[PDB]
């Protein structure tokens, strides 16, 4: 990934359902589809080279999967919080836990976010599109 993919603030666009997903200032993580949604704007960091951490800007809180596979937003950069980047087939990426290497950040075609534990490699769930 180039460097402008980290610098940009990115809307990161669910290919299941068209939902942006959005981090709240309570820690609470969902999806929604109105581009203007104050909570939708995320900081991709570059923590190590294909890992990355994912903050709600207006939060300030980043993406964090819990054990029990739940997706919440923490104030500080946790283990819970690293994820590997990787580019898909059709150029969306996926985000995969480094701490529970099977489970994938993913939503729902109902806006909420999909368990961890319940997704998968080949889950349209799983696919987000970074968009400016
Ligand atoms: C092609 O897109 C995937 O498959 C869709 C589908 O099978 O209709 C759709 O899946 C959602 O609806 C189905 C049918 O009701 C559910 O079986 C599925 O739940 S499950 O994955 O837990 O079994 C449900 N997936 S969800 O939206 O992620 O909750 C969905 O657009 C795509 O599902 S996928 O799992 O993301 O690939």
């Amino acid at each position: 990934f180039p460097p402008g993919h980290f610098k940009d603030p990115k809307r990161l666009y669910c290919k299941n359902g068209g939902f942006f997903l959005r981090i709240h200032p309570d820690g609470r993580v969902d999806g929604v589809r109105e581009k203007s949604d104050p909570h939708i704007k995320l900081q991709l960091q570059a923590e190590e080279r294909g890992v990355v951490s994912i903050k709600g800007v207006s939060a300030n809180r980043y993406l964090a999967m819990k054990e029990d596979g739940r997706l919440l937003a923490s104030k500080s950069v946790t283990d819970e919080c690293f994820f590997f980047e990787r580019l898909e087939s059709n150029n969306y990426n996926t985000y995969r836990s480094r701490k529970y290497t099977s489970w994938y950040v993913a939503l729902k075609r109902t806006g909420q976010y999909k368990l961890g534990s319940k997704t998968g490699p080949g889950q349209k769930a799983i696919l987000f599109l970074p968009m400016s």
